[PDB]
């Protein structure tokens, strides 16, 4: 049921699978020579097998830096509505406070009027026959 | 392993299991003769007998009243502290919030300048001689 107690342990739950993948591939962008980013390096390639080669390896860090990319702007996407749902949950929890602390002294007066019956009960129960007699 | 995402649904999950007992002892209470409550209806009470079979009822009444008041004032406190855990943890969850949107921000950034080497790549390599004769 939404939103409840359990959609958020699941949504919660979906968090820890949103690392994993995270620091290996983030080690891979953390690396990439610094040929494949700075265009003032071009200047340097004096031979047409070796440009050839720094296309190659500039074509998959583009396609690596795409997924990536998309990956996190997922994750960011989900950590937005789990930030929805937490705050929506803490302000239900105050209503939830708010009515048992109401609940509580409800029966703490129930406790002290039976408390109050027993005292008198003791005092009222002599003043009475005891009929066996 | 607190405060911290292990910790919190912990303490959620046993939010679940606190209501488990309820509605039972919560009916029992809900039930209770008026005759247990009223101290104005003791002068109804004309015989020593029925004084003493209500003596014992209302005994065990407070016992229920007083265990069930126990058991309630602890779930008001373990709530009031999963609340101090919720707020602590949508804050530090703000805080994560802003550091992955700034990562992504310059996953983006090096997105881009790899894209323009690529672009004055393709326009460099036809400036370089394919050396074969």
């Amino acid at each position: 049921a939404m939103g409840s107690t359990e959609e958020l342990i699941k949504a919660l739950q979906d968090l820890e699978n949103a690392a994993s993948g995270d620091a290996t591939v983030r080690q891979k962008i953390a690396s990439l020579p610094q040929e494949v980013q700075d265009v003032s390096l071009l200047e340097k390639i004096t031979d047409k097998e070796a440009a050839e080669r720094l296309s190659k390896t500039v074509d998959e860090a583009c396609l690596l830096l795409a997924e990536y990319n998309g990956r996190l702007a997922a994750e960011l996407e989900d950590r937005r509505q789990l930030a929805r749902m937490l705050v929506e949950y803490t302000q239900n929890q105050k209503d939830v406070l708010s009515e048992k602390e109401k609940k509580l002294e409800e029966y703490k007066q129930k406790l002290a009027r039976v408390t109050q019956v027993r005292k008198e009960l003791k005092s009222h129960i002599q003043s009475l026959p005891d009929l066996s007699l």
